[PDB]
């Protein structure tokens, strides 16, 4: 009655996490495991992995030889249990030291790093005689699995599985010169054709995500609205034509969040616990965070605006910058937790931070910090996501789970999860926050103004909004069932 489902990905929360992809792999993984499926995950063994939620971590005695550049290479296989999921971590013994770089992403040879991993992952499956019903791969890094499976593993004895591919951001396609596709074992001449993996915008380049759209039996992305956006020329980023052709098997499914990990009632990272029925502990976290950061608590009813994000153009960094000053102008406080891989963006925020070193109302925390994010979601009254585009976004869901009311731009997943309380056309049950259309200060200001007005003018009306938003189901229940139905329908076919 239950499927055997393997997920191959570059991330899994909390052990190897950069953003939402890692969150999703774990969250969907666990939801599927509750539904009775044998779920297993295959990751790289990064040197920079987070050890502390890994149980029973051990190196197996079986070495697994894997192909790359015409030679076979040794891989140490590790197993462990990460939040009840079985995980296989691949440690390559290739002289280039692919997962020994101090970093998850951003090396000059990422293409080689993750195409190797993709090959070795399938090799691990073959060599253990595993016969999965579903192999689910994620983003460009493991897009290589789809053509690899069909070209080299279905005709070697591994022909049990259907392939599912999720793209969590179609911006990242993994494009490179065609020469580089041959490293993992794929036939360049066969696959560098317009009906296969040749890029949309060049002749001697290949496109991993395009290959995964073509070769997979199921293709998803992470919200219904984003799925529509990427079918248009302007949002598709070259791939719109391919997605329109293969539309029958392409569907957008709104991510959930892991509501066991993200739960104010049992969150171990918090000072005080709380829930929809008792917000006592929310005010206590607001006070604790102020005290930890050196923000003023002299006034009651000063709204704390939080923002937790990677600082990259996608997230509307000019609007985030503006929001700091506007929040302050409007008589609120602001806490930013974020860092940028882009130095000019890091430098711009570093300047703002110094400006507010020990200010009573503004603190900027320019770093990745898990513990702190928990207390920021808990403490904050308002949470901003003014994204230029957003495939899904999880932070707005986590914020609402912790009672913080979102202010979001109407785009991609935010359009499917955030609904303005002042728009009459929206049914009352969905209304949970504040939105704006245009990506400029004027648009953002009107949403922020209304949110500050609502917070200040009627405390008990506001408290109902918090209660209501905290009672919304953000779990994977609903969306895990949609993935399950795609899996079963493909297996039967
Ligand atoms: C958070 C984000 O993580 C992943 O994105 C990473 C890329 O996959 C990496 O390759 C790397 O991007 C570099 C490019 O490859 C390189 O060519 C150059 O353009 O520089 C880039 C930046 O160094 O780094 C990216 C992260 O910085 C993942 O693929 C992406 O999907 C993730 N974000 C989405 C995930 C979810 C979860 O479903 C959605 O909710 C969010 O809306 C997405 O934003
Ligand atoms: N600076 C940071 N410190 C701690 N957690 C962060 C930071 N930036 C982002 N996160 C976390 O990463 C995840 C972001 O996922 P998502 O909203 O899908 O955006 P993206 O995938 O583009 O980063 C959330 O769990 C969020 O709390
Ligand atoms: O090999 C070329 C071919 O690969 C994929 O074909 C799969 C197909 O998707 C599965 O349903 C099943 O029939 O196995 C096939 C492997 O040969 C792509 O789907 C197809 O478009 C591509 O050209």
């Amino acid at each position: 009655s239950g499927l055997y489902v393997v997920h191959i990905a570059a991330e899994m929360a909390p052990v190897a996490k950069v953003g939402g992809l890692g969150d999703v792999v774990a969250g969907l993984g666990k939801a599927l495991q509750r539904k009775g499926h044998l779920v297993e995950i295959i990751l790289p063994k990064y040197d920079c992995m987070q050890y502390d939620r890994v149980r029973d971590l051990r190196a197996l005695d079986t070495v697994v030889e894997s192909y790359f550049d015409g030679k076979l290479y040794k891989n140490k296989i590790w197993i462990g249990t990460v939040e009840g999921l079985p995980v296989h971590f691949i440690e390559p013994q290739h002289p280039s030291k692919f997962f020994w770089r101090g970093q998850f992403y951003g090396e000059q040879d990422d293409f080689r790093r993750f195409s190797y991993f993709s090959r070795a992952a399938l090799e691990l499956l073959l060599q253990s005689g595993k016969k999965p019903d579903i192999i689910h791969c994620h983003d460009w890094q493991t897009a290589f699995v789809a053509p690899l499976y069909w070209d080299l593993y279905a005709p070697k004895g591994l022909d049990s599985a259907r392939i599912c591919f999720t793209c969590h951001n179609f911006e990242y396609q993994g494009t490179a010169s065609a020469s580089e596709l041959g490293s993992c074992g794929l036939d360049v001449n066969q696959l560098n054709r317009p009906d296969r993996m040749q890029d949309h915008s060049s002749g001697d380049r290949v496109n991993p995500v395009k290959g995964a759209i073509i070769f997979s039996n199921i293709v998803t992305t992470v919200s219904p609205t984003y799925a529509q956006e990427v079918r248009t020329a302007e949002g598709g980023k070259g791939l719109h034509s391919t997605l329109n052709f293969h539309s029958k098997k392409f569907i957008g499914i709104l991510n959930g969040i892991d509501t066991d990990s993200w739960n104010p009632a049992t969150d171990p990272f918090l000072k005080a616990q709380f829930n929809a029925k008792d917000l006592q502990g929310k005010e206590e976290n607001k006070h604790a965070l102020r005290k930890q950061l050196g923000l003023s608590s002299a006034e009651s009813r000063r709204p704390l605006v939080g923002c937790i994000t990677r600082l990259v153009p996608q997230k509307g960094v000019h609007l985030i910058r503006h929001a700091i000053y506007r929040t302050l102008e409007l008589g609120g406080q602001f806490v930013l937790l974020g860092s940028s891989p882009v130095p000019h963006i890091q430098r711009e925020f570093e300047g703002i931070e110094q400006q507010f070193k020990s200010h009573d109302h503004v603190r900027l925390l320019l770093k990745y910090d898990e513990a702190l994010s928990h207390t920021i979601y808990a403490a904050s009254d308002l949470f901003i996501i003014p994204s230029i585009f957003e495939p899904c976004g999880l932070t707005q869901m986590i914020a609402m789970r912790y009672g913080s009311i979102p202010i979001a731009r109407k785009t991609g997943g935010l359009n499917d999860s955030v609904f303005d309380i002042d728009d009459d056309t929206i049914p009352t049950q969905f209304q949970n926050g504040f939105t704006f259309q245009t990506a400029d200060e004027q648009g953002f200001n009107y949403a922020l103004e209304r949110a500050f007005n609502h917070y200040k003018k009627d405390e008990e009306k506001w408290m109902r909004l918090v209660e209501k938003v905290m009672s919304i189901d953000f779990s994977w229940g609903s969306s895990a069932t949609q993935y399950e139905e795609l899996y079963t329908r493909s297996v039967s076919r």
